[PDB]
């Protein structure tokens, strides 16, 4: 943390995060989700981290150079240190991507690793060729060398994510599943697991052997699993909780903005609300059915009449405030809900469907006040407008994503949030062989503009691939895009180091500070 000259910090320095819900795992490569995530960026640290502004920069790797973007060599600090002492070195950067890599480690992030193109990642997740062939080596204890089959520009970009951490091979190997456990566990980055109950807490404490350490001011975290945006809030507002997770109540929004202006924080954020289609089960398998569904959703009724919260409406899976996005507007989206709503009718109706043969569907979504309320809307909405009957489902967080991975499912709710600040953090997940593909959505074409993008050397070809790319998506209707969402979330007056800049949220609890109050 870089505490500004004249604060006076309080004498106890302990924060109290919300964080949506029980994670899924503390394990870098077993984990895919924002709560995940969360706690993963205090634990372990990879070869880049986010600064408190959200740049690309020097993390276990204190500096690296590239060979034509394809061969990236990453120069390791000689303190780097786990939490029991012993070094971060080059060999456990190996041995982590490798793992990561390996189709028996099942992770969902097994393709971070064909989004960087590191060389031999298609035949190691296809099981042709041993994850000890990864294009990775280490050339030293404190250097790391990367081979990608081809130039990848934005490359280092990608490093910040949890998937490519490091992951300590002794207690993996030792404790398999049970590796995390606060007795077993060593960790890299500024924390280190204290504590761990299920559904109550996640307490973590300062790492003194960080390389960063003298400048860490928190000295314990502790992050809760509350669903209930309400509750959440709730807890702040008796004195519990420092910072809520960035689900913000219905019931509470409009209000607390009146009451606690200073406190309500809302920034840009990239991430995409929307309604994930199971492409692969009948009748979703229907493009009519999908784009029907699609149309009929009133984006101005959820984003400005049930939500109200700042979002935007939404008519692409990128956000257009993507950095190297310039999407086309589809005309669908400047119709107005009426015609939307007649073309999707019509749809319907050559689909096979009628008053006497409806079209019900499930709609699932992960437990939460915010989620409940926009499904219920959003069932409506669908009723109203297009004749169809939903049965909402709430699972909890870990079930809720488990499902997707399964296919079963009609449709669920759902929010992706980039990696990285680039068009393919978005678009490599709609890759038919993607490991973080939950739409279940297979497109040759949709392969082909993506692929396109990295055998062109230029900018704007590029721009032009990705804008196509999302035609294509559209033009399938893979999805149903519901909103751009902004990031709200409610952060007390004393607690210092959170710019609210960064559209990726990478919040690292090693650079706040509490204010004396
Ligand atoms: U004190
Ligand atoms: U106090
Ligand atoms: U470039
Ligand atoms: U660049
Ligand atoms: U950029
Ligand atoms: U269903
Ligand atoms: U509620
Ligand atoms: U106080």
């Amino acid at each position: 943390a870089d505490v500004p000259a004249g604060v006076q910090l309080a004498d106890k320095q302990t924060l109290v995060r919300n964080n949506g819900s029980e994670v899924q795992s503390l394990d870098p490569h077993k984990i895919e989700g924002v709560p995940e995530s969360n706690v993963s960026r205090d634990l372990f640290e990879g070869l880049l981290i986010s600064d408190v502004e959200g740049h690309p920069s020097p993390g276990v790797a204190e500096k690296w150079e590239n060979k034509d973007f394809k061969v990236w060599t990453f120069h390791l600090r000689e303190n780097a240190k786990w939490s029991d002492g012993t070094p971060v070195t080059a060999h456990d950067f190996v041995y982590s991507w490798q793992r990561l890599a390996d189709p028996n480690t099942a992770s969902p992030y097994a393709s971070y690793l064909q989004y960087g193109h590191i060389a031999n990642i298609d035949d190691i997740i296809a099981g042709k060729k041993p994850a000890t062939d990864l294009g990775v080596k280490a050339l030293d204890d404190h250097t790391f060398e990367v081979t990608l089959s081809e130039p990848v520009p934005y490359f280092y970009k990608l490093l910040v994510h949890p998937s490519v951490s490091p992951v300590p091979k002794s207690a993996v190997e030792k404790f398999g599943d049970k590796w995390t456990q606060p007795a077993n566990i060593v960790t890299n980055g500024a924390y280190k697991l204290k504590n761990w109950v299920v559904n109550e807490r996640i307490v973590l404490e300062r790492n003194p052997q960080y390389w960063d350490n003298a400048k860490t001011v928190i000295n314990q975290v502790t992050y809760l699993p509350i669903s209930s945006e309400v509750t959440d809030v709730n807890r702040y507002r008796s004195g519990e909780i420092d910072m809520t997770y960035n689900n913000m109540p219905i019931e509470l929004f409009q209000k607390l903005k009146k009451e606690i202006p200073n406190e309500v924080r809302v920034d840009p954020y990239l991430c995409t609300y929307y309604y994930e289609i199971n492409n692969q089960k009948a009748p979703f398998n229907d493009v009519r059915v999908r784009t029907a569904l699609k149309l009929a959703l009133d984006r101005d009724i959820i984003v400005n009449k049930v939500k109200n919260q700042g979002d935007l409406p939404a008519y692409s899976y990128t956000p257009p405030y993507t950095d190297g996005a310039k999407l086309v507007e589809p005309e669908w989206f400047k119709w107005s809900q009426q015609k939307r709503n007649e073309e999707a009718k019509k749809l319907l109706a050559e689909a096979g469907f009628t008053a006497d043969k409806p079209l019900t569907f499930d709609l699932l979504y992960n437990t939460s006040d915010l989620h409940k309320k926009l499904a219920i809307a959003v069932a409506s909405i669908w009723k109203k407008n297009l004749g169809v009957n939903v049965n909402l489902e709430n699972q909890e967080w870990k079930t809720f994503l488990d499902t997707r991975h399964q296919g079963t499912f009609d449709v669920a709710r759902a929010g992706w949030c980039a990696d990285y600040n680039e068009p393919t953090s978005f678009l490599n997940t709609m890759l038919s062989d993607s490991s973080n593909n939950t739409a279940h959505y297979k497109s040759p074409a949709f392969d082909k503009l993506i692929a396109d993008t990295l055998k062109v050397a230029d900018d704007t070809q590029r721009s032009e691939l990705y804008a196509k790319a999302e035609q294509q998506l559209d033009k399938d209707s893979a999805i149903v895009p519901v909103y751009y969402y902004v990031n709200a979330r409610l952060v007390k007056p004393w607690v210092g180091g959170y710019t609210g800049k960064d559209p990726l949220d990478n919040i690292y609890v090693k650079n706040l500070y509490i204010i004396k109050h």
